Formats: C-alpha cells, structure tokens, sequence
C-alpha cells in the first residue's frame, strides 16, 4: 500500500477528483496548504528582512491505494493536474506499513 | 518509530484524545482537512459539472510511537473513533526514518 | 529522498525558512496544525469532562529533500526552531518512495 500525496493548484482539484474517479478510487482526504518555491507572494522589507505579504495557497491531496493501483494514480494526478506553467506542484508516494478502516477493523488493501 | 496518522469524525477527537492519555501518550498533532467517500456531500449542476456546495470536515491526527506501542496505539484510536456509521474514517501508520525533539536535539524514542 | 516533516513554534516559521534557502533548498510546504504535549491549553470542566478552550497553533512545515541533503537540513531545522523552552516541536523523517513534478513529470531527484 502506498499514500500518494499530491500538493497541486486549488483550481485543479476539480479535475484531479474526477481522474481517481475514473479509476474507481473510492475516496480520498484534502487539506489546504501554503506553498513557496520558484513561484513566490509579494514581501514588504522592514529592518533588512523581508515580511510576506501575499502566499499561494495549495490543496494537499492524500489517497491510500494499492500497490497494484500507486502507478495509474501519479499518472492520472500528473496529467490532471498539470497546466504546464511554473506552481503545479508534486506529487510524493509514501509507503503504507499498515492500514485499518475505523468503521469495520478492516486492515490493509480491505480498508480503501 | 511509527507515524500514525487517523482521518477521524471531528466529534471523536476529545475521545481518541482521552484514549491515547490512558495509554501514557505525552502528546499529538491536529490538523482540519475535508473527506471524499461512500458518504458524499450535496452538489450542484452546472453544465454537465456537479459543483459541490457542502463538505464533510474531519480530523487528522498525527502522532509518533515507539514500535513497541504502535499496535496498541491503532487499537485505542480503532476503538475510540468507531461509531458504526460510514464515514468513521482510517488509520495509516507510515514507519519513521529518524525523530528529533528541538528543544533538546535528542532523537528517536527519546524525542517523544 | 525524504520528506522532512517539523512540528515548529508559528513564530519560527521565517527563521526555519531562512535556513533552508541558505542550503539551496527551492521550495517547501507549509500547514496549519494544533499542538497537544507537556504544554497544555487553558480547559474548562463540565460533568467531569475538561473541555478545551485555548489552543496553541503550530505551523507543519514538509520538505522534500536528497538523501544527500537530509541530515543537513533537519540539523539546519533544528537550529532554526530551537527555543530552549516547552513547546518547540518534533521532526520527523519518513522516507519517500517516489517523487515526480507535475509540470515536467520529471522524477526523484531531479522533481525538487
Ligand atoms: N522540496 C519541496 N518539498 C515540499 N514541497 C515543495 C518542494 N518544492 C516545491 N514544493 C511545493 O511545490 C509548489 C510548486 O513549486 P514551484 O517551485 O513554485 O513550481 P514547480 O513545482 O512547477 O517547479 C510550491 O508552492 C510548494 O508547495
Ligand atoms: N483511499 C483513501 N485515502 C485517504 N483517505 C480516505 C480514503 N478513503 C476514504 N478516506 C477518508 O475516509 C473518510 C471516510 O470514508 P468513507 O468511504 O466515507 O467511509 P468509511 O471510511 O466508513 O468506509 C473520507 O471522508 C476520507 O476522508
Ligand atoms: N508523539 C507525538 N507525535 C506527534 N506530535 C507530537 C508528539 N509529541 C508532541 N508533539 C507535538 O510537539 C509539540 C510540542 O510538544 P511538547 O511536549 O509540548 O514540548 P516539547 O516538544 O518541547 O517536549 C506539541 O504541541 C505537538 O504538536
């Protein structure tokens, strides 16, 4: 099992649901994010340091899926998510050690 | 190390708090993040796009155990978040490469 | 490739920041969090159970970084956040399987 988390344009979320759909996965968790890197916010220069004044908001996507399932869905959130201009964001896949559905005690690729 | 990491109802959060307490657990991270599952929120059409206008908010617990407690760790969060209702949410433990605790610089186990 | 997880003081966040530009490093990702530990929020006690009514907001700071330049980063991190006083905060090290940048699809090291 693998955690892919996704940190991607919050226009594009959308979009990125609507591709994991497609491949039948089931559901997924999403939290909101700053992001800094080559595209960067505004600053204000007080006493040689620069205060920020504008931040770009990201939408963090994390979705447990299979191993069998991990390749299709950085594919489809790549493709999905892409605008081809600097900001689109990454993609990291984590490895899952063990997985359990509250609601059921279900453990791992049962759990999804 | 274990990160254990919970997407839990926001009405358990003082249970699955109280749970960890019991199990001598010295401390944990929160955070907000929005669910996608079998339980759904409501949306609206508009041209061909269902556009959702209402969210299911959950919890996101992340807290880091020793290998020995991790087990009972999932089993007291298991327990505490549980209702028997869809959307109870899921439990992923992610293995933890090193930990350090800033205020002393002491690593792993010691850091918790 | 690691990902870089600290739970840090809010008021650490430009200091942390500084830190690692002055390693190189081109981006990182930043949330949101609320603190549990030794230090503890203010609680209000109704039929025997404490609820909270004060909380202390930390800010998660995830970098992705090379095996190359992990050590030094969490180092840089930890000097960064450092206090001396309760409350400074964790960093947790998780390993990354693969990484990919959604505007080239470039892979791992190469993505950051
Ligand atoms: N090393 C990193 N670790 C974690 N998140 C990063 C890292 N580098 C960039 N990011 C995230 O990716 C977003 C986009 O990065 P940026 O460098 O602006 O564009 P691009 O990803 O197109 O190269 C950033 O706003 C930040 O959220
Ligand atoms: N594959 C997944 N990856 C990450 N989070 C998920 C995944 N599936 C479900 N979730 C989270 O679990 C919550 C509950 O899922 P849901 O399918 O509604 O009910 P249940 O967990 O009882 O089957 C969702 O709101 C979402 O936050
Ligand atoms: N086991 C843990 N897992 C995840 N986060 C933790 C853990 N223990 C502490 N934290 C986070 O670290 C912050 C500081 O912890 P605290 O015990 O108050 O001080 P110190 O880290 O200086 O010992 C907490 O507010 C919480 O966000």
């Amino acid at each position: 099992m693998k955690l892919v988390m996704a940190i991607i344009k919050p226009f594009k979320l959308d979009e990125v649901r609507e591709a994991l759909t497609s491949l039948g996965i089931q559901g997924l968790t999403v939290s909101e994010v700053k992001g800094f890197g080559r595209q960067k916010g505004q600053t204000e220069i007080y006493r040689g340091a620069e205060y920020s004044v504008s931040f770009l908001p990201k939408v963090k996507v994390e979705v447990a899926v299979s191993d069998d399932q991990y390749e299709q869905v950085v594919e489809a959130i790549q493709k999905a998510a892409n605008t081809g201009r600097i900001g689109d964001g990454k993609i990291f896949v984590l490895d899952i050690a063990q997985a359990v559905r509250i609601r059921t005690g279900e453990t791992n690729t049962e759990a999804l």
